[PDB]
Protein backbone atom coordinates (compact mmCIF):
# COMPACT_ATOMS: atom_id res chain seq x y z
CA UNK A 1 0.00 0.00 0.00
CA UNK A 2 1.44 3.03 -0.94
CA UNK A 3 3.74 4.05 2.16
CA UNK A 4 4.91 8.01 2.58
CA UNK A 5 8.02 8.95 4.80
CA UNK A 6 7.46 11.70 7.94
CA UNK A 7 9.79 14.87 7.13
CA UNK A 8 11.87 13.56 9.97
CA UNK A 9 12.46 9.79 9.25
CA UNK A 10 15.98 9.28 8.89
CA UNK A 11 16.56 11.60 11.50
CA UNK A 12 14.74 10.03 14.14
CA UNK A 13 15.27 6.49 13.68
CA UNK A 14 17.93 5.17 15.95
CA UNK A 15 20.83 3.06 14.09
CA UNK A 16 20.66 -0.37 13.86
CA UNK A 17 21.54 -1.90 17.38
CA UNK A 18 23.11 -5.80 18.15
CA UNK A 19 20.80 -7.67 20.53
CA UNK A 20 21.32 -11.04 22.11
CA UNK A 21 19.88 -14.15 21.06
CA UNK A 22 16.29 -14.56 23.45
CA UNK A 23 16.51 -11.11 24.82
CA UNK A 24 13.15 -9.49 25.10
CA UNK A 25 12.23 -6.47 23.33
CA UNK A 26 9.79 -3.86 23.11
CA UNK A 27 9.42 -1.91 19.45
CA UNK A 28 7.77 1.96 21.37
CA UNK A 29 5.46 3.52 19.47
CA UNK A 30 4.90 7.18 20.65
CA UNK A 31 2.88 9.81 18.19
CA UNK A 32 1.37 13.18 18.89
CA UNK A 33 -2.56 12.81 18.26
CA UNK A 34 -3.68 12.96 14.23
CA UNK A 35 -5.82 12.21 11.84
CA UNK A 36 -5.58 9.05 10.74
CA UNK A 37 -7.98 6.08 11.38
CA UNK A 38 -5.17 3.33 11.88
CA UNK A 39 -1.81 2.37 13.61
CA UNK A 40 0.03 -0.19 12.52
CA UNK A 41 3.66 -2.05 13.45
CA UNK A 42 5.38 -3.02 10.14
CA UNK A 43 8.02 -5.52 10.04
CA UNK A 44 10.66 -6.43 7.01
CA UNK A 45 12.30 -9.22 8.92
CA UNK A 46 16.01 -9.55 7.82
CA UNK A 47 15.93 -13.13 7.31
CA UNK A 48 13.62 -14.91 5.51
CA UNK A 49 10.54 -13.25 3.83
CA UNK A 50 10.03 -10.13 1.22
CA UNK A 51 7.56 -7.71 1.46
CA UNK A 52 6.05 -6.58 4.76
CA UNK A 53 4.06 -7.37 7.74
CA UNK A 54 2.17 -5.45 10.06
CA UNK A 55 0.06 -5.25 13.73
CA UNK A 56 -2.75 -2.78 12.75
CA UNK A 57 -4.68 -1.03 15.64
CA UNK A 58 -7.85 1.07 15.41
CA UNK A 59 -6.10 4.01 15.82
CA UNK A 60 -8.25 5.33 19.05
CA UNK A 61 -9.29 2.78 21.57
CA UNK A 62 -6.21 0.80 19.98
CA UNK A 63 -8.38 -2.41 19.06
CA UNK A 64 -6.27 -4.81 16.54
CA UNK A 65 -7.80 -4.86 13.00
CA UNK A 66 -5.25 -7.39 12.00
CA UNK A 67 -2.08 -9.08 12.49
CA UNK A 68 0.10 -9.79 9.89
CA UNK A 69 2.93 -10.79 12.85
CA UNK A 70 0.70 -13.48 14.10
CA UNK A 71 2.97 -15.99 12.41
CA UNK A 72 6.52 -15.45 12.49
CA UNK A 73 5.95 -14.12 16.29
CA UNK A 74 3.08 -16.03 17.33
CA UNK A 75 3.91 -15.06 21.12
CA UNK A 76 4.45 -11.58 21.12
CA UNK A 77 2.11 -8.86 22.81
CA UNK A 78 1.35 -5.57 22.14
CA UNK A 79 -0.08 -2.12 23.93
CA UNK A 80 -1.42 0.35 23.48
CA UNK A 81 -1.77 4.13 25.51
CA UNK A 82 -3.98 6.96 24.87
CA UNK A 83 -2.01 9.71 26.12
CA UNK A 84 -4.82 12.43 25.00
CA UNK A 85 -1.92 14.70 23.72
CA UNK A 86 -0.94 12.01 21.91
CA UNK A 87 -0.64 7.61 21.61
CA UNK A 88 1.81 4.83 22.98
CA UNK A 89 1.63 1.68 20.90
CA UNK A 90 4.69 -1.22 21.07
CA UNK A 91 5.15 -4.50 20.00
CA UNK A 92 6.52 -6.91 22.76
CA UNK A 93 8.69 -10.13 21.51
CA UNK A 94 11.84 -12.04 21.91
CA UNK A 95 14.65 -11.34 19.71
CA UNK A 96 16.06 -14.20 17.61
CA UNK A 97 17.58 -14.24 13.83
CA UNK A 98 14.49 -15.79 12.71
CA UNK A 99 12.71 -12.09 14.26
CA UNK A 100 15.41 -9.73 13.75
CA UNK A 101 14.39 -7.15 10.86
CA UNK A 102 13.87 -3.71 10.42
CA UNK A 103 10.60 -2.92 12.70
CA UNK A 104 8.57 0.55 11.63
CA UNK A 105 5.92 2.93 12.96
CA UNK A 106 3.24 3.92 10.91
CA UNK A 107 0.57 5.96 10.43
CA UNK A 108 -2.13 4.14 8.48
CA UNK A 109 -5.43 4.50 6.07
CA UNK A 110 -6.63 1.73 3.92
CA UNK A 111 -4.55 2.98 1.05
CA UNK A 112 -1.58 4.59 2.52
CA UNK A 113 0.51 4.63 5.39
CA UNK A 114 2.67 7.78 6.94
CA UNK A 115 6.10 6.11 7.79
CA UNK A 116 7.16 7.83 11.12
CA UNK A 117 10.28 5.98 12.30
CA UNK A 118 12.47 3.07 12.10
CA UNK A 119 14.21 0.14 14.60
CA UNK A 120 16.91 -2.08 12.76
CA UNK A 121 17.08 -5.06 15.16
CA UNK A 122 19.84 -7.43 14.59
CA UNK A 123 21.46 -10.85 15.99
CA UNK A 124 24.52 -10.94 14.21
CA UNK A 125 26.30 -8.66 11.84
CA UNK A 126 28.92 -9.64 8.99
CA UNK A 127 35.63 -3.51 17.82
CA UNK A 128 34.45 -0.74 20.91
CA UNK A 129 30.55 -0.19 20.60
CA UNK A 130 28.35 1.50 22.93
CA UNK A 131 25.21 2.03 24.83
CA UNK A 132 23.18 4.53 22.19
CA UNK A 133 25.42 7.10 20.72
CA UNK A 134 22.71 9.87 19.27
CA UNK A 135 24.07 9.48 15.77
CA UNK A 136 24.65 6.74 13.44
CA UNK A 137 26.63 4.24 15.72
CA UNK A 138 25.56 0.71 15.66
CA UNK A 139 25.17 0.36 19.29
CA UNK A 140 24.43 -2.36 21.90
CA UNK A 141 22.26 -2.28 24.75
CA UNK A 142 25.15 -4.28 26.60
CA UNK A 143 27.93 -4.31 24.31
CA UNK A 144 30.62 -5.36 27.45
CA UNK A 145 28.89 -8.69 26.23
CA UNK A 146 29.99 -8.79 22.64
CA UNK A 147 31.15 -11.88 21.20
CA UNK A 148 32.57 -12.86 17.53
CA UNK A 149 32.66 -16.28 15.52
CA UNK A 150 34.23 -16.83 12.64
CA UNK A 151 31.50 -19.17 11.27
CA UNK A 152 27.57 -19.52 10.09
CA UNK A 153 25.50 -19.86 13.14
CA UNK A 154 26.42 -18.74 17.01
CA UNK A 155 30.22 -12.00 12.34
CA UNK A 156 29.94 -10.08 15.41
CA UNK A 157 27.11 -10.53 18.19
CA UNK A 158 26.49 -10.47 22.06
CA UNK A 159 27.24 -13.07 24.19
CA UNK A 160 25.35 -15.06 26.03
CA UNK A 161 23.44 -13.41 29.81
CA UNK A 162 23.39 -11.23 2.10
CA UNK A 163 20.99 -10.06 4.97
CA UNK A 164 17.66 -8.59 3.71
CA UNK A 165 19.08 -5.46 5.87
CA UNK A 166 22.33 -5.45 4.71
CA UNK A 167 22.10 -1.99 2.70
CA UNK A 168 20.44 -0.47 5.97
CA UNK A 169 23.20 -1.29 8.15
CA UNK A 170 25.61 -0.95 5.35
CA UNK A 171 24.53 3.03 5.65
CA UNK A 172 25.44 3.50 9.28
CA UNK A 173 29.24 3.10 10.22
CA UNK A 174 30.52 0.33 12.91
CA UNK A 175 32.71 2.53 15.80
CA UNK B 1 17.96 22.36 49.03
CA UNK B 2 16.86 21.16 46.07
CA UNK B 3 14.74 24.15 44.74
CA UNK B 4 15.78 26.79 42.47
CA UNK B 5 18.81 24.67 41.39
CA UNK B 6 17.95 24.63 37.39
CA UNK B 7 19.98 21.80 35.30
CA UNK B 8 23.58 23.17 36.13
CA UNK B 9 25.14 22.38 32.34
CA UNK B 10 22.74 21.77 29.93
CA UNK B 11 22.57 20.04 26.64
CA UNK B 12 20.82 20.00 24.01
CA UNK B 13 20.28 16.68 22.06
CA UNK B 14 21.74 16.67 18.26
CA UNK B 15 17.50 16.60 16.81
CA UNK B 16 16.25 18.65 19.77
CA UNK B 17 14.15 21.43 18.07
CA UNK B 18 13.38 18.90 14.98
CA UNK B 19 11.02 16.36 17.04
CA UNK B 20 9.64 18.91 19.59
CA UNK B 21 6.56 18.81 18.61
CA UNK B 22 4.63 22.51 18.24
CA UNK B 23 2.89 23.72 21.87
CA UNK B 24 -0.30 22.20 21.92
CA UNK B 25 -3.59 24.11 23.28
CA UNK B 26 -5.28 22.25 26.04
CA UNK B 27 -8.61 21.94 27.45
CA UNK B 28 -8.35 22.53 31.32
CA UNK B 29 -8.61 19.97 33.80
CA UNK B 30 -7.59 17.75 30.97
CA UNK B 31 -5.48 15.01 31.82
CA UNK B 32 -2.35 14.53 29.84
CA UNK B 33 0.99 12.42 30.21
CA UNK B 34 4.07 13.15 28.78
CA UNK B 35 6.64 10.27 26.94
CA UNK B 36 9.98 10.41 26.05
CA UNK B 37 11.00 7.21 25.62
CA UNK B 38 15.14 7.04 25.16
CA UNK B 39 16.89 4.84 23.52
CA UNK B 40 19.73 3.07 25.80
CA UNK B 41 22.11 4.90 27.06
CA UNK B 42 25.16 5.25 29.49
CA UNK B 43 23.56 8.14 31.87
CA UNK B 44 22.81 7.28 35.54
CA UNK B 45 19.46 9.04 35.82
CA UNK B 46 16.62 10.37 33.45
CA UNK B 47 14.83 13.43 34.27
CA UNK B 48 11.24 14.85 33.11
CA UNK B 49 12.05 18.93 33.74
CA UNK B 50 9.22 21.29 33.77
CA UNK B 51 9.07 24.63 33.54
CA UNK B 52 6.38 26.23 33.91
CA UNK B 53 3.97 29.16 32.50
CA UNK B 54 2.77 31.34 35.37
CA UNK B 55 4.50 32.38 38.67
CA UNK B 56 7.91 29.87 39.11
CA UNK B 57 11.63 30.57 37.40
CA UNK B 58 14.52 28.23 37.01
CA UNK B 59 12.87 24.54 36.23
CA UNK B 60 11.98 21.76 38.32
CA UNK B 61 12.30 17.35 37.71
CA UNK B 62 11.07 14.53 38.41
CA UNK B 63 14.36 12.45 38.79
CA UNK B 64 14.97 8.26 38.41
CA UNK B 65 17.62 5.89 38.58
CA UNK B 66 17.75 5.27 34.48
CA UNK B 67 17.80 1.55 35.55
CA UNK B 68 14.84 0.37 37.26
CA UNK B 69 13.36 3.83 37.21
CA UNK B 70 13.32 4.60 41.02
CA UNK B 71 12.10 8.28 41.87
CA UNK B 72 15.48 9.87 43.34
CA UNK B 73 14.06 13.60 43.46
CA UNK B 74 10.56 15.07 42.63
CA UNK B 75 10.87 18.42 42.47
CA UNK B 76 7.42 18.42 40.94
CA UNK B 77 5.68 17.18 44.12
CA UNK B 78 4.74 20.82 44.65
CA UNK B 79 2.96 22.44 41.88
CA UNK B 80 2.20 18.97 41.35
CA UNK B 81 1.31 17.06 44.03
CA UNK B 82 -0.98 14.74 42.68
CA UNK B 83 1.18 13.42 39.43
CA UNK B 84 2.06 9.86 38.94
CA UNK B 85 5.09 8.74 36.66
CA UNK B 86 5.52 5.46 34.68
CA UNK B 87 9.07 4.08 33.87
CA UNK B 88 9.24 0.85 31.36
CA UNK B 89 11.98 -1.28 30.35
CA UNK B 90 12.28 -1.86 26.84
CA UNK B 91 15.93 -3.34 26.84
CA UNK B 92 16.55 -1.59 23.45
CA UNK B 93 15.46 1.58 25.53
CA UNK B 94 13.34 2.61 28.10
CA UNK B 95 9.81 4.38 28.41
CA UNK B 96 9.22 7.11 31.16
CA UNK B 97 6.12 9.62 31.65
CA UNK B 98 4.58 12.31 33.97
CA UNK B 99 0.87 11.97 34.04
CA UNK B 100 -1.23 15.31 35.93
CA UNK B 101 -4.27 17.09 35.17
CA UNK B 102 -3.69 20.42 33.21
CA UNK B 103 -4.48 23.38 33.96
CA UNK B 104 -3.33 27.64 34.10
CA UNK B 105 -0.66 26.43 36.92
CA UNK B 106 0.59 23.91 35.42
CA UNK B 107 0.56 24.16 31.56
CA UNK B 108 4.44 24.90 30.45
CA UNK B 109 7.39 23.52 28.79
CA UNK B 110 8.06 19.81 29.59
CA UNK B 111 11.59 18.23 28.72
CA UNK B 112 12.69 14.86 28.63
CA UNK B 113 16.46 15.19 30.18
CA UNK B 114 19.01 12.00 30.19
CA UNK B 115 21.04 13.62 33.65
CA UNK B 116 24.42 12.81 35.99
CA UNK B 117 24.78 15.72 38.90
CA UNK B 118 26.38 18.19 37.04
CA UNK B 119 24.68 17.96 33.44
CA UNK B 120 21.70 17.03 31.84
CA UNK B 121 21.25 16.04 28.09
CA UNK B 122 18.01 17.28 26.60
CA UNK B 123 16.34 15.28 24.56
CA UNK B 124 12.68 16.70 23.29
CA UNK B 125 10.28 19.12 24.82
CA UNK B 126 6.96 19.52 24.88
CA UNK B 127 4.39 22.79 25.80
CA UNK B 128 1.37 22.66 27.35
CA UNK B 129 -0.55 25.22 27.20
CA UNK B 130 -4.33 26.57 28.60
CA UNK B 131 -4.91 29.89 27.23
CA UNK B 132 -3.16 31.38 24.05
CA UNK B 133 -2.34 35.11 23.62
CA UNK B 134 -4.39 37.56 20.64
CA UNK B 135 -4.01 41.05 20.31
CA UNK B 136 -8.55 30.48 13.75
CA UNK B 137 -8.36 27.02 12.45
CA UNK B 138 -6.62 24.72 14.18
CA UNK B 139 -6.04 20.92 13.80
CA UNK B 140 -4.81 17.61 15.84
CA UNK B 141 -0.76 17.76 15.03
CA UNK B 142 0.31 18.68 11.86
CA UNK B 143 3.87 17.21 11.61
CA UNK B 144 5.22 20.62 11.13
CA UNK B 145 5.36 23.71 13.26
CA UNK B 146 1.60 24.72 13.37
CA UNK B 147 -0.16 24.97 17.20
CA UNK B 148 -2.12 22.23 17.93
CA UNK B 149 -4.65 20.57 19.87
CA UNK B 150 -5.78 17.46 20.36
CA UNK B 151 -9.40 18.68 20.22
CA UNK B 152 -9.81 21.65 17.82
CA UNK B 153 -13.20 21.45 17.07
CA UNK B 154 -13.60 22.51 21.17
CA UNK B 155 -12.18 25.90 21.00
CA UNK B 156 -13.95 28.77 22.28
CA UNK B 157 -12.31 32.48 22.78
CA UNK B 158 -12.48 35.72 24.73
CA UNK B 159 -10.77 38.78 24.82
CA UNK B 160 -8.44 39.56 27.95
CA UNK B 161 -9.21 38.67 31.58
CA UNK B 162 -6.44 35.84 33.12
CA UNK B 163 -6.62 35.44 24.71
CA UNK B 164 -7.96 31.52 23.15
CA UNK B 165 -8.90 28.70 25.62
CA UNK B 166 -10.30 25.09 25.13
CA UNK B 167 -14.26 24.10 26.07
CA UNK B 168 -15.77 22.01 28.51
CA UNK B 169 2.67 42.80 33.29
CA UNK B 170 3.77 40.75 31.96
CA UNK B 171 3.67 38.13 29.16
CA UNK B 172 4.02 34.02 29.91
CA UNK B 173 7.16 32.45 30.43
CA UNK B 174 6.24 30.85 27.23
CA UNK B 175 5.72 33.39 25.08
CA UNK B 176 8.34 33.52 23.06
CA UNK B 177 8.37 29.43 22.41
CA UNK B 178 5.08 29.99 21.57
CA UNK B 179 5.88 33.30 19.84
CA UNK B 180 8.44 30.97 17.27
CA UNK B 181 5.85 28.71 15.44
CA UNK B 182 3.07 29.46 13.70
CA UNK B 183 -0.78 29.49 14.61
C1 LIG C 1 -4.65 8.42 2.18
O1 LIG C 1 -3.89 9.59 2.46
C2 LIG C 1 -3.81 10.41 1.34
C3 LIG C 1 -2.97 11.63 1.73
O2 LIG C 1 -3.27 12.06 3.03
C4 LIG C 1 -5.23 10.79 0.90
O3 LIG C 1 -5.08 10.92 -0.50
C5 LIG C 1 -4.24 12.36 -0.87
O4 LIG C 1 -4.87 13.40 -0.14
C6 LIG C 1 -4.99 14.67 -0.75
C7 LIG C 1 -5.99 15.48 0.07
O5 LIG C 1 -7.29 14.96 -0.12
C8 LIG C 1 -5.41 14.61 -2.23
O6 LIG C 1 -5.26 15.88 -2.83
C9 LIG C 1 -4.62 13.55 -2.98
O7 LIG C 1 -5.09 13.46 -4.29
C10 LIG C 1 -4.88 12.23 -2.26
N1 LIG C 1 -4.48 11.08 -3.08
C11 LIG C 1 -5.29 10.02 -3.34
C12 LIG C 1 -4.72 8.93 -4.23
O8 LIG C 1 -6.44 9.90 -2.88
C13 LIG C 1 -6.41 9.81 1.25
O9 LIG C 1 -7.59 10.46 1.73
C14 LIG C 1 -6.11 8.72 2.29
N2 LIG C 1 -6.86 7.49 2.03
C15 LIG C 1 -8.19 7.31 2.12
C16 LIG C 1 -8.66 5.90 1.85
O10 LIG C 1 -8.99 8.23 2.39
C1 LIG D 1 -7.72 14.47 37.04
O1 LIG D 1 -7.30 13.25 37.61
C2 LIG D 1 -8.20 12.79 38.59
C3 LIG D 1 -7.61 11.58 39.29
O2 LIG D 1 -6.25 11.46 38.96
C4 LIG D 1 -9.54 12.46 37.94
O3 LIG D 1 -10.46 12.07 38.93
C5 LIG D 1 -10.30 10.67 39.20
O4 LIG D 1 -10.75 9.87 38.13
C6 LIG D 1 -10.43 8.51 38.32
C7 LIG D 1 -10.77 7.72 37.06
O5 LIG D 1 -12.17 7.67 36.90
C8 LIG D 1 -11.21 7.98 39.52
O6 LIG D 1 -10.84 6.64 39.76
C9 LIG D 1 -10.94 8.81 40.76
O7 LIG D 1 -11.85 8.46 41.78
C10 LIG D 1 -11.07 10.30 40.46
N1 LIG D 1 -10.58 11.08 41.58
C11 LIG D 1 -10.86 12.38 41.70
C12 LIG D 1 -10.29 13.07 42.90
O8 LIG D 1 -11.53 12.99 40.88
C13 LIG D 1 -10.09 13.65 37.16
O9 LIG D 1 -11.18 13.23 36.37
C14 LIG D 1 -9.01 14.26 36.27
N2 LIG D 1 -9.48 15.52 35.73
C15 LIG D 1 -10.51 15.58 34.89
C16 LIG D 1 -10.90 16.94 34.40
O10 LIG D 1 -11.12 14.58 34.51
C1 LIG E 1 28.36 14.30 33.42
O1 LIG E 1 28.28 14.27 32.01
C2 LIG E 1 29.21 15.11 31.33
C3 LIG E 1 28.94 15.21 29.81
O2 LIG E 1 28.88 13.99 29.06
C4 LIG E 1 30.62 14.64 31.67
O3 LIG E 1 31.52 15.62 31.23
C5 LIG E 1 32.37 15.07 30.23
O4 LIG E 1 33.30 14.16 30.79
C6 LIG E 1 34.29 13.71 29.88
C7 LIG E 1 35.09 12.67 30.66
O5 LIG E 1 35.56 13.38 31.77
C8 LIG E 1 35.16 14.90 29.41
O6 LIG E 1 36.23 14.52 28.53
C9 LIG E 1 34.30 16.02 28.81
O7 LIG E 1 34.98 17.26 28.85
C10 LIG E 1 33.03 16.28 29.58
N1 LIG E 1 32.11 16.90 28.67
C11 LIG E 1 31.33 17.91 29.02
C12 LIG E 1 30.47 18.42 27.91
O8 LIG E 1 31.32 18.38 30.18
C13 LIG E 1 30.80 14.48 33.19
O9 LIG E 1 32.04 13.90 33.51
C14 LIG E 1 29.70 13.70 33.89
N2 LIG E 1 29.81 14.05 35.29
C15 LIG E 1 29.95 13.30 36.37
C16 LIG E 1 29.97 14.03 37.69
O10 LIG E 1 30.08 12.08 36.30
C1 LIG F 1 11.28 -15.14 26.27
O1 LIG F 1 9.87 -15.14 26.33
C2 LIG F 1 9.37 -16.32 26.93
C3 LIG F 1 7.86 -16.35 26.80
O2 LIG F 1 7.45 -15.47 25.77
C4 LIG F 1 9.80 -16.37 28.39
O3 LIG F 1 9.37 -17.58 28.96
C5 LIG F 1 10.07 -17.79 31.54
O4 LIG F 1 11.32 -17.47 32.11
C6 LIG F 1 11.38 -16.12 32.51
C7 LIG F 1 12.80 -15.78 32.94
O5 LIG F 1 13.06 -16.34 34.21
C8 LIG F 1 10.40 -15.89 33.65
O6 LIG F 1 10.40 -14.53 34.01
C9 LIG F 1 8.99 -16.31 33.25
O7 LIG F 1 8.16 -16.32 34.39
C10 LIG F 1 8.99 -17.69 32.60
N1 LIG F 1 7.69 -17.96 32.02
C11 LIG F 1 6.97 -19.02 32.38
C12 LIG F 1 5.65 -19.20 31.70
O8 LIG F 1 7.35 -19.83 33.22
C13 LIG F 1 11.32 -16.26 28.52
O9 LIG F 1 11.66 -16.05 29.87
C14 LIG F 1 11.85 -15.10 27.68
N2 LIG F 1 13.30 -15.15 27.63
C15 LIG F 1 14.04 -14.88 28.70
C16 LIG F 1 15.53 -14.97 28.53
O10 LIG F 1 13.56 -14.57 29.79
Amino acid sequence: AEKMWAENYETTSPAPVLVAEGEQVTIPCTVMTHSWPMVSIRARFCRSHDGSDELILDAVKGHRLMNGLQYRLPYATWNFSQLHLGQIFSLTFNVSTDTAGMYECVLRNYSHGLIMQRFVILTQLEPALGRYSLGDQIWSPTPWRLRNHDCGMYYFYIGRAPDRCWTVIQRYRLP
